[PDB]
């Protein structure tokens, strides 16, 4: 209940919202049906429109007008944005030459350059080039400031998940807004775009920018605007707030446009109807910048132009129906559209079985346009599992398609031509980033980056300490002229042991055999030098990874590779090796097929055993350093050490053997050598973070050998590919992956074919950042390069996407 009989007199767009039952005058009161009775009259004035004309110049102030062209307007802070242009012979901001902003040029009493976030819904990255002729204001921000060719949203590429990731620096799994629609089983409550539940604070986790600011003594404009407040009024409200007294004036503001998303849904991303919405957004930018120029703030404010997600061509005819797959369609609830989320319609139904639903959805039709996943099997780069609001069963929908439960859902609720929500690596989902102002660089292009990184930079622009978030603070220092964040590398927590030869072969009772009895003090000296690390500079190019947790581990050197061997997990945390462009692939000799050799540097009690793999009828083994890439027949024996062995499902060994035998050589050929770091990952609670030993749900039968959930590889070379990976003087180039360790290839519908037709496709789907691998292993890579630490942070956030 609201007492709407109070008044908005002197309270229009007040910054502190009042508590029910008192009536509201803030920019969200309409959305709560809580505005005072006189809000429209006083606060949403329209008379005479948004623009000064030659006949209004010097007019007698009339308080009914939407904006003023009277001599007193600059002093009151409520001039029409074009006042100085029409009435005082000034130029529009867009007509002025770009001039470098080396220092903030602020009015007296400004403590810091304000930040204005200009957020646009559905603004696809390619609009910057394809619409450039109709967006001169946006084009000038872009060419004069700092811009990325695109900015990667988070999955799912929906509005609220992305806007709240911009506000928090958190993945949706961590902030709690995991969709535009959600069921929380603990609350037994549903979140929807329409209605009141979505206003309850219990949905919204982490700490958004406006709260971070307020807690650190920085005032904030309210970021959310009720849909019926016209854009012109939003901009006039921000400009009036910027005229408030010093002690009352916010330092951070947001503008929001529902366009171009609203029109994109109706007309498709590139419908001829899309030109007008782009022109109108550009005009709104023009109004802001002309208004800042009037207040002498156009060389003071940092402006960010940012989108939430792009827009793809999607039509009602490109819908898959679960009713064409399942017998039991009335027993499930589907969250539908550009992703699917499935749960039981009733928790009372004991016949519901996720295993049977997955199997009925798996490679059933030859061109199926969706793929089912248990959420823990989704590509780790999506970070979309660790939340009770994310259903166990997920459908990754192909770009251009929808999934629905039954046909009547699509025509009893069409005419839409655009949609978004797909995998956040799809080109059509990419969105925009421009930064303009004293703190941003001048005429600077930066590589594409993820939207989870922006919170940290917005905190830097405002002198704020960020709440704990998923950005990597410093990775975007190259966007900034000043206010850079200069972090120190994390301290190593565990120092390695360097074991020498300590065990006789007869002490090992592992049930292993190797045909390796083949008896020269030239080569006996050499053997010893390789075991002490004489080749370690070729194979460990960027230093030893640091272990950032308490554990027991050994560094093991060999001719062709170096490893950090965990005495707790009985396998390497990491294996590092370099493959030159000239390197030769060889076979595993016939006599060495089943060869496993005790490591006389490592106790029997800290070793795997072959008898466990023999008894485990589901589990086999592979090697981290591939025997196929041995430098010599003699060096190949090293690759069959028990300390190089890791547990692998036979189905996964098909993937791993193709990677090691074919793809490593291919990358060294293409990139002029590569350095490879490979290893296991254990994430049984799918939280994206390294498991402790007590979290492991599967062992090799009858043993303490834990079974990885994933295998990673980090593949590094010289960005200037005219230099070999091992003699690179400049920046690096990296690609990585985190491959699910699965006992079947059900994910790969073409897996009955030769690995050359499916394995590289799988690996591209499971592309990762080095930072993703850092979280999952507790390792810190690239500790010893010639490069600046911020540059290394940028490299560790790189994702190789494989989009054209
Ligand atoms: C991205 O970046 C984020 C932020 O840095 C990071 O997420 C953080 O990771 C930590 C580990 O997973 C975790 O630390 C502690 O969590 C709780 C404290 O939780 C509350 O307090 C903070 C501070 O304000 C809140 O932010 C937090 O918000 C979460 O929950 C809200 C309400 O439930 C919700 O609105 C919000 O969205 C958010 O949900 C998310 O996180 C939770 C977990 O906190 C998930 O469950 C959700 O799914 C969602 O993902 C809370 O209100 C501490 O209590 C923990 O300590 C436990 O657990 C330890 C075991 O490892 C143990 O040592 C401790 O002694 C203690 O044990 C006790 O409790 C156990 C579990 O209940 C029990 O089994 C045990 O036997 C014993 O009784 C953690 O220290 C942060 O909360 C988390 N923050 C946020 C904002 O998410 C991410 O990891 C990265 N992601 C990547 C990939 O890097
Ligand atoms: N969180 C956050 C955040 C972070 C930044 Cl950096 C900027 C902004 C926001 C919030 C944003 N304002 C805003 N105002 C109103 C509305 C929205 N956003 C989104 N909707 S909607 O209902 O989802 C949509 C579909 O029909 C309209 C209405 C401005
Ligand atoms: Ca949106
Ligand atoms: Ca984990
Ligand atoms: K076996
Ligand atoms: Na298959
Ligand atoms: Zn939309």
């Amino acid at each position: 209940w609201t007492a709407t009989s109070g008044s908005c007199k002197g309270r229009c767009f007040e910054l502190q919202e009042v508590g029910p039952p008192d009536c509201r005058c803030d920019n969200l009161c309409k959305s709560y049906s809580s505005c005072c009775h006189d809000f429209d009259e006083l606060c949403l004035k329209t008379a005479r429109g948004w623009e000064c004309t030659k006949d209004r110049c010097g007019e007698v102030r009339n308080e009914e007008n939407a904006c003023h062209c009277s001599e007193d307007c600059l002093s009151r802070g409520d001039c029409c944005t074009n006042y100085q242009v029409v009435c005082k012979g000034e130029s529009h901001w867009v007509d002025d030459d770009c001039e470098e902003i080396k220092v903030p040029e602020c009015p007296a009493g400004f403590v810091r350059p304000p930040l204005i976030i200009f957020s646009v819904d559905g603004f696809r990255a390619s609009y910057m080039k394809k619409g450039s002729k109709v967006m001169p204001n946006i084009e000038k921000l872009r060419s004069c400031g700092t811009h990325a060719p695109y900015m990667r949203p988070v999955y799912p590429t929906k509005t609220f998940p992305n806007l709240y990731t911009l506000a928090t620096g958190l993945y949706p799994e961590s902030h709690g807004i995991v969709g535009n629609s959600m069921y929380d089983p603990v609350f037994d409550a549903s979140f929807h775009l329409r209605g009141r539940e979505k206003f309850n604070h219990r949905w919204w986790g982490g700490q958004p920018l406006w709260i971070t600011a307020t807690k650190q003594g920085v005032r904030a404009g309210t970021f959310f605007w009720s849909v019926s407040i016209p854009h012109e009024r939003r901009i006039l409200t921000i400009l009036q707030w910027l005229s408030l007294p010093d002690n009352e004036r916010p330092s951070v503001y947001a503008f929001y446009s529902e366009q171009p998303d609203f029109s994109g849904h109706k007309y498709g991303p590139f419908g001829p109807e899309m030109t007008n919405p782009l022109r109108e957004i550009d005009k709104t930018v023009g109004q802001l910048m002309d208004g800042l120029k009037q207040l002498r703030l156009h060389r003071c404010v940092n402006v960010i132009f940012v989108g939430d997600h792009g827009m793809e061509d999607v039509t009602c005819d490109r819908t898959e129906f679960l009713s064409n797959y399942l017998t039991n369609v009335d027993d499930i609830t589907l969250v539908p559209g550009t992703l699917g989320r499935i749960r039981a319609k009733s928790i009372n139904n004991s016949k519901y079985d996720p295993k049977t639903i997955i199997a009925a959805l798996t490679c059933k039709k030859p061109d199926q346009h969706f793929k089912p996943y248990m959420k823990q099997h989704l590509p780790k780069r999506l970070h979309y599992a660790n939340n009770r609001r994310i259903e166990d069963i997920h459908l990754l929908v192909d770009r251009r398609w929808h999934v629905a439960r039954k046909p009547l859902d699509v025509y009893k609720k069409c005419f839409f031509q655009g949609d978004h929500g797909f995998d956040n690596k799809v080109n059509s989902m990419q969105t925009v980033f421009v930064g303009y102002g004293p703190t941003f660089k001048y005429r600077t292009k930066v590589p594409p980056f993820e939207n989870i990184e922006l919170y940290n930079v917005m905190c830097d622009l405002l002198g704020l300490k960020p709440a704990p978030n998923n950005g990597t603070h410093g990775s975007l220092n190259h966007l900034l002229r000043t206010n850079t964040f200069r972090p120190t590398m994390p301290d190593e927590v565990s120092r390695p042991n360097y074991p020498g030869i300590m065990y006789l072969q007869s002490e090992f009772d592992l049930g292993c055999t190797c045909d390796d009895k083949v008896e020269n003090k030239l080569e006996e000296l050499n053997k010893r030098l390789h075991t002490k690390g004489s080749t370690k500079e070729r194979h460990l190019l960027y230093g030893r990874p640091a272990v950032l947790y308490r554990t027991s581990y050994d560094i093991l050197y060999h001719t062709d590779f170096e490893s950090g061997y965990s005495e707790i997990f009985l396998m390497p945390l990491w294996t590092s090796y370099t493959i030159s462009k000239q390197a030769e692939v060889s076979s595993i000799p016939e006599h060495l097929t089943n060869c496993v050799r005790p490591d006389v540097r490592v106790s029997p009690g800290f070793s795997q055993n072959c008898l466990a793999y023999k008894n485990d009828k589901q589990m086999s083994y592979g090697f981290l350093f591939p025997p196929y890439l041995s430098s010599s027949p003699e060096a190949k024996y090293d690759a069959f050490l028990v300390t190089n062995m890791v547990p692998m499902y036979p189905a996964f060994k098909r993937v791993w053997a193709y990677f090691q035998r074919v793809l490593v050589k291919k990358y060294a050929s293409e990139r002029n050598g590569v350095n490879v770091i490979s290893g296991p990952i254990f994430d049984y609670n799918y939280d994206g973070l390294r498991d402790t030993e007590d979290e492991i749900k599967q062992y090799v039968e009858g043993s303490s050998i834990p079974v990885p959930t994933h295998y990673y590889s980090i593949i590094t070379s010289c960005l200037d590919f005219t230099q070999p990976a091992d003699k690179c003087d400049g920046p690096l180039s990296v690609s990585s992956f985190i491959l699910p360790h699965r006992p079947d290839n059900d994910e790969s519908c073409n897996s009955s074919e030769d690995e050359s037709k499916w394995v590289e496709e799988l690996m591209k789907m499971h592309t990762a950042r080095v930072r993703d691998i850092e979280h999952l292993t507790g390792l810190d890579f690239y500790r010893k390069t010639s490069r600046s630490y911020s540059e290394i942070l940028t490299l560790k956030t790189y994702l190789h996407t494989y989009e054209s």
